[PDB]
């Protein structure tokens, strides 16, 4: 250990609040058992006793710059945060990897990179021999699908802002130039955002699923057509919002042309008419105009052939669903409830959706049990009734959303037959508020599934690097997220207690905090209870620690739709859309946890059908503001993404990777003559088993020398002290 390195004159990284960190040098040597470090930036940075843990250690030149963030030999926080900032302000480069990672930063302006001359420079290369670049990814992915013959998925994950729409639009420019897909895909997005994102407290435009678009290929390997696969969607939001969150986009462009000549008979009011869309208190985003995105939606409506009837349709069924959350229920009793007689808000939903208004108005107040006997119904109360209203609305919403998803996919659809696809992933990537809720547990549910299946092909990888350069492949370690998945999805887990109290007729949010606590805390290390709260848990996720608010979770879980409810819809005749999105019952009994358990295995098993490739995707600032680059965001993004994990696993086994030639010729000035066998890979061995004493700070493979963490930094200092 010694740690000769804190001398004088020796660069590190101390905290920062404007910053995050600040390069400091040295004055005087530490000596072992300090407890100082004098700096001129003038000041006496004092660590904690108990701690002893010095400020992390700067690179030297030779490795700030590089193309690839795992070629630093101190890979931390501050080198990827410095190297990061260097390239993307001084130098103007978005693109950087992380070992088979693209890092892309959003530049907020329009780059001169894609053209043709680019594309044609990136065909033909392998990955690496070139910078990095969204092209040389897409060309690893088209060069692989023709030599393995396999299906290959690029996952573009980031907050949704940070560019992975035109990482997704530049994949398929790259693809479609070395073989119209990219013009009606991108048609497609506005139908897209306006069902799909929504307003929080924290993106005025966020996603709120996962988007698969398979890009088809025929057998002479040459794009024919896509398909747009969904996934992970977040039902609660159809009929509950957070304080200062919206409902999706397009409920509010609809609210805010109510007064269009053809939308005078869906009686829409404005946004706080509704339940299902004031919730928030917020219903105009600042410098967004709902009316003015509306014609924008038809138009891409209009533009991928959904006709003005069917797109009628789609507003006939969404005020239906406005109106049915304004439904109100009067209880009877404990055990029953009535809706009130000449009730408006049914009156208008049962005129919009072509159904009698009294036997709506019994489906929503009564249910239908069946046994092996015969079958009964009985009445239900006003709480079990909002929760079947509620049911509904998310089911229609789910179905329509499926809906237009189809009818996008019919103008996207190619005849010719299809022998292979590359299939771009739009995800999310973690979500954490000052509150968090039963949506963000999902979100980083979905996290850490993604996570896992990223490391263990990083680890296949590093292990077949291994097997090759014969090093024994065993002494790869993992770092296995399957402890805290099994937490939230296995049997006991927080998403099956949750399902069991749901289904306990007194059971509530504070009945089933009890049940995390007696169940995990003191016996499970991933799960922390907060010692100022019983409303609250906490779990230890890769990227972050996150703290969650109980209330809510039960309501937001129950997802139990009526199929009498349905079939009263299901047979509508003025209105050929509704019974279309209905063309079973253990499917609708299903909570929408256990949905989004079920949403995420599709999901994970349509990709590891597939080679992987991975770009994450940055917001460098708060503001849309041009090559501008926030410390504080930056380092949170990052963390987001997971690539702050993915180069602390690098960072903990031999990530510098040095040819036997690429160290002769940076090292020959290090070794004498005398030395200097004729075998070049021999005298390499011999000469850094000088220099570096401790033989597992590297391996030596068949062609390349692999380094530990810090040990480049300490070659390349005592090339300079000479």
């Amino acid at each position: 250990a010694a740690s000769e390195l804190y001398t004088k004159y020796a660069r590190v990284w101390i905290p920062d609040p404007e910053e995050v960190w600040k390069s400091a040098e040295l004055l005087k040597d530490y000596k072992p058992g300090d407890k100082v470090l004098q700096l001129r930036l003038d000041l006496e940075y004092c660590l904690d006793p108990k701690t002893k843990e010095l400020p992390p250690l700067r690179n030297p030149d030779i490795l700030v710059g590089e193309n690839d963030l795992t070629a630093l030999s101190y890979l931390h926080e501050p080198a990827v945060l410095h190297n990061l900032k260097v390239r993307f302000i001084d130098s103007k480069l978005i693109y950087t990897y992380c070992g088979i990672v693209l890092v892309a930063i959003n530049p907020y302006e329009q780059l001169p990179i894609y053209g043709e001359d680019i594309i044609n420079a990136y065909s033909g290369q392998n990955m690496g021999d070139m910078d990095p670049h969204i092209f040389a990814v897409a060309e690893e992915a088209y060069k692989q699908m023709a030599r393995d013959e396999r299906n290959q998925s690029i996952i573009v994950s980031g907050e949704s802002g940070a560019g992975k729409t035109v990482s997704a639009k530049y994949a398929m420019r790259y693809f479609a130039t070395v073989s119209n897909v990219e013009e009606k895909v991108l048609a497609s997005n506005p139908i897209m955002e306006s069902i799909g994102n929504a307003k929080t407290t924290r993106n005025d435009n966020s996603s709120r699923f996962g988007k698969y678009i398979e890009i088809g290929f025929d057998k002479r390997y040459r794009i024919i057509g896509a398909n747009m696969r969904t996934y992970l969607l977040e039902k609660s939001r159809v009929v509950f919002q957070a304080e200062e969150e919206r409902n999706y986009h397009i409920f509010y462009q609809l609210c805010a042309s109510a007064a269009l000549p053809e939308f005078k008979t869906l009686r829409l009011g404005n946004a706080n008419y509704f339940h299902y869309t004031k919730q928030g208190g917020s219903p105009v985003i600042d410098g967004i105009d709902d009316a003015k995105e509306m014609v924008n939606t038809r138009q891409a409506c209009t533009l991928l052939g959904i006709s003005d009837s069917y797109q009628m349709g789609i507003f006939r069924i969404l005020a239906g669903i406005l109106h049915l959350g304004n439904v109100e229920f009067a209880s009877r009793d404990s055990d029953s409830c009535a809706i009130p007689p000449k009730h408006d808000p049914l009156t208008i939903f049962c005129d919009l959706m072509g159904v009698d208004y009294e036997e709506m108005a019994h489906w929503l107040c009564h249910r239908k049990l069946a046994t092996a006997t015969e079958t009964y119904i009985k009445p239900i109360s006003k709480l079990h009734a909002i929760n079947a209203r509620d049911a509904l609305a998310k089911h229609i919403y789910a179905n329509l959303f499926n809906w237009i998803v189809d009818h996008v996919n019919k103008a996207l659809h190619s005849t010719v037959k299809q022998h292979s696809f590359i299939g771009v992933l739009d995800i999310y990537g973690f979500e954490t508020f000052e509150i968090n809720s039963f949506e963000q547990f999902c979100i980083n549910y979905a996290n850490e599934k993604l996570q896992q299946q990223f490391n263990m092909h990083v680890f296949k990888l590093e292990q077949e690097e291994y097997m090759k350069e014969q090093i024994p492949w065993t002494l790869i370690d993992f770092y296995d997220n399957q402890p805290c998945i099994n937490l939230i999805e296995a049997k006991m887990g927080v998403l099956d207690l949750l399902d069991e109290e749901c289904k306990m007729p007194k059971g509530s949010d504070d009945t089933w905090a009890q049940k995390l606590y007696n169940t995990h805390l003191n016996k499970c290390a991933l799960f922390e209870k907060p010692r100022l709260s019983n409303k609250a848990f906490i779990i230890k996720h890769f990227a972050d620690k996150v703290e969650y608010q109980c209330e809510g979770f039960l309501e937001k879980n129950k997802d139990t739709v009526y199929e009498e409810q349905i079939k009263v819809l299901k047979s509508s005749k003025k209105f050929k859309l509704l019974p279309e999105l209905f063309q079973t019952s253990k499917e609708h009994k299903k909570t929408v946890g256990h949905q989004f358990r079920n949403s995420l295995h599709l999901l994970m098993e349509t990709l590891n059908a597939t080679t992987p490739h991975y770009v994450r995707c940055i917001k460098p600032n708060d503001f849309k503001f041009p090559f501008t680059f926030d410390e504080k965001r930056a380092v949170q993004q990052l963390r987001a993404c997971g690539v702050l994990e993915t180069i602390r696993i690098s960072a903990a086994g031999f990530p510098s990777r040095w040819t036997y030639q690429e160290f002769f010729s940076r090292y020959r000035v290090l070794m004498k003559q005398k030395d200097v066998l004729s075998d070049r890979k021999q005298t390499c061995k011999n000469v850094l088993e000088k220099l570096i004493l401790d033989k597992d700070k590297y391996q030596f493979g068949k062609t390349k020398i692999f380094f530990r963490a810090g040990q480049v930094a300490y070659l390349e200092k005592i090339r300079a002290d000479k």
